[PDB]
C-alpha cells in the first residue's frame, strides 16, 4: 500500500466520523464511470456509507459534507457542468471534497471558497496549482492517485484469453479505432450497477488485447491495470502527461507515454 | 414452456448431434448484443457445445454446419454486411442456419441456396415471406420468438429500486432521449462476456425506470420482460410492428404499439 493510498483512507474514514457523505458522481464518458466504480469499491472496502446527491433535498449546511467524484470536467474554457454544479451547491453543504481529480483554471471558484474546499489532486501539475492559490497541503489540498487505481480489478475481469495483436482506442474528433470510452456517456454514473457493469465492458475489450493504443486516459490506466503493453498519446492541457508522470511511469513499466 | 420454444430446443438438439456448430454473432448496436447473450444462455441450457468462427480457418463442407446469429441485418435496400457474410461463406458449411431473424428481400439469396439455408423467422411476415420462395414449413422454415425471449433474466438483474417515470429511447437519426442501443456497436457480440454486459448495462438503466418509451426493438423486448409499462413505436419495413404482433401481443399485456 502505498503512503498516498494508506494516507486517502484515514482521511476520508476521519471525516466520515464526523459528517455524513452526500455523493455526486461525476458525469461523463465510460471513463468516468471507471472513475465511479473505483469510487464504489473504495467506499465499500472502508466501510463508508454514504447518500446519493438528490437535487430539491434539503441538506444540513452544518453537518453534511458534498462529495464530488474525481474526474476531469473542471477544465476552464473546455467544460463548466462540475463547476456549475459546485457553485450553485456549494452553500447547501458544510465543505465540498473534491476527489481526485484534474483542475484547470476557474481560479475564481478556488480561491472564493478556499474556507469549504477540500481538493484531492491526481497529478502534480492540479496540485501545484491548488496550492499556488494559497492552499494548505495536508490541510485542504491533497495529492494522490486517481480512484481508478483502487479498482478492484478481479471482480471485473473475464478472464477471457489473449489472441488479438493491436487494439486503437482514440478519441473520434481528432484505422480500426474503437473509441470505447464514448460508449456510455452522460449523467449515469450515480448507479453503481451501471457503472461497473459498464467498466466490465471496457475491461472485456481489452483483456482480449496484448498492445493498446489511446489517448484515452482511462482506458491507459486500465490496461495499465491488466498488465498490458501500453502505447499512451497526448492531448491538450497536459491531462494525459501529468497523471502518467505521477501514476504510471516506473509503477507500470509496460506503460510508455509517445509525445512525438 | 409455449410450443415453438420446445420445438426449438428439440430442433437444435437435432442438429448438434449429426453437425458440430460454428456459431458466428450477429454484429449491430446494444440490441444484438442483447441477442447473443440469451443466444448464450440458449446454448448453455441445452448443453450445445460451439465453435466462434474464425475467419481463415478451414470447416468441413460436409460435417459443419454455420449457426448466423439472429437480427434484422438481412434487409435489403438497408444493410449488407449479414448478406456479404453468408454469400461469402455459404459454400464452406454442410448447412446454413439462420437464428429467429427479420428478413426483407434478397430474394435471389434465398432462392439460389434453398438446399443448403434452415430458415428460422421471429415474425409472420418474414415467415410467409421465405416460406413464400417455396420454402417447406416445419423442414427449412421455421417461426419463433427472438432469441431474446431467451434471456435468462435472473442473472442480468440489478434489483434496483423504481424512482423514476419516464425513459425516452428513440433513434438518434429521425427530450430527454437515452439512445441506450447505441452504446456498444459493431462487431463485438462474439464475446459473451462483453455481450452479457453490455447486456446488463441496458438493464440497468432501464429498472429504474416506471414506464420506457422507444423505437428499439430490443429496448421494447428488454423492458417487456422487465414487467414496465412500455410505449413502442413503429419504423420502416413494418420491422417493430411484426415482432410485436408476433411476439408481445396479448403475451404483455403492459407493452403497447402506438401506431399513430
Amino acid at each position: 500500500m502505498t503512503n498516498m493510498k494508506l494516507k486517502f483512507d484515514l482521511l476520508l474514514k476521519s471525516y466520515h466520523l464526523s459528517h455524513r457523505f452526500v455523493y455526486k458522481a461525476n458525469p461523463g464518458n465510460a471513463g468516468d464511470g471507471v472513475i465511479a466504480s473505483a469510487t464504489y469499491d473504495f467506499f465499500e472496502r472502508n466501510a463508508l456509507t454514504y447518500i446519493p446527491y438528490r437535487d430539491g433535498e434539503r441538506y444540513s449546511s452544518e453537518t453534511d459534507i458534498l462529495i464530488f467524484g474525481g474526474g476531469g470536467n473542471l477544465i476552464e474554457g473546455l467544460y463548466s457542468e462540475g463547476h456549475d454544479f459546485i457553485q450553485n451547491n456549494i452553500g447547501k453543504f458544510h465543505k465540498v471534497i473534491i476527489m481526485p481529480s484534474t483542475i484547470r483554471g476557474y481560479s475564481d471558484l478556488f480561491i472564493n471558497n478556499i474556507d469549504k474546499f477540500v481538493v484531492f489532486c491526481r497529478e502534480n501539475i492540479t496540485f501545484d496549482y491548488i496550492k499556488s492559490l494559497n492552499y494548505e497541503p495536508n490541510k485542504n489540498v491533497f495529492i494522490t492517485d486517481d480512484m481508478a487505481f483502487y479498482l478492484d480489478l478481479n471482480k471485473y475481469l473475464s478472464l477471457k484469453p489473449v489472441y488479438k495483436k493491436q487494439a486503437n482506442c482514440f478519441r473520434t474528433d481528432s484505422e480500426n479505432n474503437h473509441d470505447i470510452s464514448l460508449t456510455w456517456n452522460g449523467d449515469y454514473w450515480d448507479n453503481e450497477f451501471l457503472a461497473r457493469n459498464s467498466t466490465r465492458c471496457m475491461i472485456n475489450f481489452l483483456e482480449e488485447y496484448k498492445v493498446v493504443n489511446t489517448d484515452r486516459l482511462h482506458v491507459a490506466i486500465l490496461a495499465s491495470l491488466l498488465g498490458k503493453e501500453v502505447n499512451f498519446y497526448p492531448n491538450s492541457y497536459y491531462k494525459n502527461e501529468a497523471v502518467y508522470n505521477y501514476s504510471l511511469f516506473n509503477r507500470y513499466p509496460k506503460t510508455c507515454f509517445i509525445t512525438a
